[PDB]
């Protein structure tokens, strides 16, 4: 009975206004929804057709002829306390950091968007923002915004894409652009052109932190997208994983490009490429989800993780997914292992526990392997057995204590919907120490 339409914005970029939700991506695409189910296509791509920004390629034609592209990467928008809508976009020459960031705005959410000007450049031959040489291997890709207010009210923007890493940007609350003198801003991450990209930073009031989260690998099939995340006290870090390992430490190796053995160790892991399906039954199933947005929502405590997807044996194919996030004991969150269908954390009986599950580990890597499901059993006695072994306990209403093969993990039990066999199924969805995280599916 849960109704699903589906909508392809690559890099969603999430913002609720006035209870609607709007979904900015690349590509100048767009989509919204009332209940983070159906969705509805706005746009889809840079024409001087597209609303958003009318005669986009004479509005923003500095942005196009500097970065030698005809399409624009992943947008933020963001309202500010004036009312109006910023629309930080970017683009890049695509084979290199070949990139202008600038910021238009609108009066309305679905536009026109006004464009105030290019403020950051990367890739140019000499003097760069900071004003020392531009240097790919330090410096950013100035692609991939987050403009966001800290629980102060304080206005910052977050960016950037493998090149020299992930930077941070005191903003001007009334002007949409960086306050003067900061150069790319502040190293929060990265350098040697690491596979790392799409910031995103969200707080939680319940756990008084700042979680930032990461696109780890590339975004294609088989790129090993993951998606990732940190967290710090402050908006501008420093960030740490679940280990305590200092994100501002992770980086390829000099003199290297795209080392992924160097950055695999570091962030917390939350999903990667996986399907539950099995030669006997269907089931759901992603490839390289990543590019993620997030959203906290003040009225309920909930917290949203919105994202694209790819699908195993949908080649390039990507749709627009939402998974509800929770927040374990110490203070990390755990996705939700189906898709947002109006579920809800509730009390859960022991009862509806005991059984068989199917069992995904997300793991630590970057890998273009489709993760597969293995059998485990909870007993009535607490144990666990099957194809691993452990123990399992309920805490409180709904959280979930399992130990999995000598590591203890901490989540949620949770009942949702599985929307491949229209079903009701118990979950768990657990993390540990380690960062890794384990999805339970019953039967
Ligand atoms: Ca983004
Ligand atoms: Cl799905």
């Amino acid at each position: 009975k849960p109704i699903f339409k589906e909508v392809s914005v690559h890099d969603p970029s999430i913002i609720e206004t006035n209870g609607t939700f709007y979904v900015f991506g690349s590509h100048l695409a767009s989509a919204k929804s009332n209940d983070l189910m159906q969705w509805q296509q706005l746009t889809t791509s840079v024409s001087n057709d597209n609303p958003l920004i009318p005669n986009v390629y004479e509005e923003l034609k500095e942005t196009f002829e500097w970065a030698q592209s005809d399409t624009l990467w992943a947008a933020d928008v963001t309202q500010l306390a004036d009312g109006k809508y910023y629309m930080y976009y970017n683009a890049c020459r695509g084979d290199s950091p070949r990139s202008a960031m600038g910021v238009a705005v609108a009066d309305n959410i679905e536009g026109p968007y006004k464009n105030k000007g290019i403020f950051l450049k990367s890739g140019m031959e000499g003097t760069s923002s900071d004003g020392t040489p531009y240097d790919a291997t330090k410096h950013p890709n100035v692609v991939d915004p987050h403009t966001f207010f800290d629980k102060d009210g304080k206005l910052w923007m977050v960016y950037g894409s493998y090149s020299g890493g992930i930077f941070i940007l005191e903003m001007n609350p009334k002007t949409g652009f960086p306050l003067p003198g900061q150069g790319y801003g502040k190293k929060l991450l990265g350098g040697n052109h690491s596979r790392i990209e799409g910031p995103y930073v969200l707080y939680n009031p319940d756990t008084q932190y700042y979680y930032l989260y990461l696109s780890y690998g590339g975004l294609d099939a088989t790129g090993g997208y993951n998606i990732r995340v940190a967290r710090s006290k402050k908006p501008d870090g420093p960030y740490y994983d679940a280990e305590g390992n200092p994100m501002l430490d992770v980086r390829g190796k000099g003199g290297t490009f795209f080392d992924d053995r160097s950055i695999e160790p570091y962030g917390v892991k939350l999903m990667g490429s996986y399907t539950f399906e099995t030669e006997n039954e269907k089931g759901t199933g992603y490839v390289s989800p990543g590019a993620n947005s997030a959203y906290y929502d003040e009225k309920t405590g909930r917290s949203y993780l919105i994202f694209h997807t790819r699908f195993p044996g949908r080649g390039e194919e990507h749709e627009v997914r939402v998974h509800q996030l929770f927040m374990n004991k110490d203070g990390w969150p755990v996705a939700a292992p189906y898709r947002y269908a109006g579920e809800t954390l509730k009390e859960v009986k022991q009862k509806d526990i005991t059984g068989t599950y199917k069992l995904i580990q997300h793991g630590k890597d970057i890998s273009a392997d489709i993760k597969q499901t293995i059998n485990i059993q909870l007993n009535k006695n607490h144990t666990i057995s099957g194809e691993m072994t452990g123990t399992w306990r309920k805490t409180g209403k709904n959280t979930a204590d399992i130990t999995l093969a000598g590591k203890k993990y901490n989540g949620v039990f949770l009942r949702q919907w599985d929307s491949v066999r229209e079903k009701n199924v118990m979950t768990f969805s657990v993390l540990n120490t380690s960062g890794e995280a384990v999805w339970g599916s019953k039967l």
